[PDB]
């Protein structure tokens, strides 16, 4: 079932989350034209291991071969870091990180724009981030997860993009992927009432084009069927007594760490 974390668990999650966000703040500078995805994966790994003294949860997860997922342009998710894949001007890149510290996990990701941006690229990252923020703003005890999925979808579609169906956010803590499944669209099957103490991620994958995807020969890389661009953002949060607390907040986030719902 869904696990309610205790205050102490939360404190642990706060540490794992901060570490995860840090990695994202740390790698920004190195994200530029000409750099390979493999080198970025190496930098993150070393940082996590040697500086943070933590562990990457992705490395070996169901056989995942690298430390972080780096998805470029049309890649939807699970892009495999590789030394032959170089960053170019105009690319939109997602870097997804999961760190373990003391047994608790912190999962987060962001988009980066390489060099000069395209109108659509920049626009797609912005609506994708807005769609995550919107969801975050909704979280409070008593709401149903279905309303969140519905809201994201409606928003995204009203802006002319699509939400990927196959991939969802998830409960998280001692376990990388715990209940519940957090769908980013409306589904009559969804029925979970939020309680304080619940910890989970929200990580909408948005396509500028059609919602369909395809998985490559590699068994990991997922791409849009129509070759359109795809973007995603993700945060880890805890449901509080009157709202939520964002455990993976970074300095460039423009949403506050704690969201209090005065209507409560
Ligand atoms: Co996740
Ligand atoms: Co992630
Ligand atoms: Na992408």
């Amino acid at each position: 079932a869904i696990s309610i974390k205790t205050p102490e668990d939360i404190e642990k999650m706060r540490v794992a989350g901060r570490l995860a966000a840090e990695v994202l703040e740390m790698i920004e500078p190195y994200v530029k034209p000409g750099v390979s995805t493999g080198e970025l994966d190496r930098i993150c790994n070393d940082y996590i291991v040697n500086e943070q003294h933590a562990v990457s949860a992705c490395l070996g997860y169901h056989g995942y071969p690298k430390s972080v997922c780096i998805s470029i342009n049309e890649v939807v998710c699970h892009g495999i870091p590789d030394d032959a894949k170089l960053l170019k001007d105009g690319d939109i890149v997602n870097i997804d990180v999961t760190v373990i510290k003391d047994g608790f996990h912190g999962d987060t990701s962001k988009m980066f724009i390489v060099g000069k941006p395209t109108i659509m690229g920049e626009r797609l990252c912005r609506i994708t981030q807005e769609s995550l923020y919107l969801a975050l703003r909704m979280v409070k005890p008593g709401i149903n997860l279905r309303e969140i999925g519905a809201a994201i979808q409606k928003f995204v579609e009203a802006e002319g993009f699509s939400v990927v169906r196959e991939y969802c956010g998830h409960g998280i803590g001692q376990g990388f992927h715990e209940e519940p499944q957090v769908l980013h669209y409306d589904s009559r099957e969804t029925n979970v009432v939020l309680k304080p103490g619940m910890t989970f991620t929200i990580e909408p994958m948005v396509n500028a084009g059609k919602k369909e995807i395809r998985t490559m020969k590699d068994g990991w890389t997922v791409k849009t069927k129509d070759r359109s661009l795809s973007a995603q953002y993700e945060h880890t949060i805890v449901v509080t007594d009157n709202g939520c607390e964002i455990l993976t907040l970074r300095k460039d986030d423009t949403i506050p760490a704690i969201i209090s719902h005065d209507e409560l």
